[PDB]
């Protein structure tokens, strides 16, 4: 059906939008923190820590299989990146710090990225 198909276009331009806002948020993790899994072969006790682990290599491949349908989705995971890492170190840590630093600067990105869902339907 072509009702079909809009909805299907309608996915696809979201997932480019969500690609820039991607690499946006990427663009303000230069020392690439946040990039990949946490190894749980070096936190071994992660996992009995973290029960949803997540990361921006995670994020990208959710998104190249059209996997988020809404911009909420995909902040929940964004959230998953930052509040996980507050929760496993500490406050005087450079990773609690560099989470911080990142939700401050994603919070601008993620705010525009609403008003463009919205604006553009
Ligand atoms: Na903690």
């Amino acid at each position: 059906s072509m009702e079909q198909v809009a909805m299907e276009l309608r996915l696809t331009e979201l997932t480019r939008l969500l690609r820039s806002v991607l690499d946006q948020l990427q663009d303000k993790d230069p020392a690439r923190i946040f990039a990949q899994p946490v190894s749980l072969k070096e936190v071994p006790d992660y996992l009995d820590h973290i029960k949803h682990p997540m990361d921006f290599a995670t994020m990208r491949k959710r998104l190249e299989a059209q996997g988020y349908k809404n911009l909420h989705e995909f902040e929940e995971d964004f959230d998953l990146i930052i509040d996980n890492c507050m929760k496993y170190n500490a406050r005087d840590t450079v990773f609690y710090r560099a989470a911080v630093r990142l939700r401050d600067q994603g919070g601008v990105v993620l705010r525009q990225a609403r008003r463009e869902v919205d604006s553009i339907g």
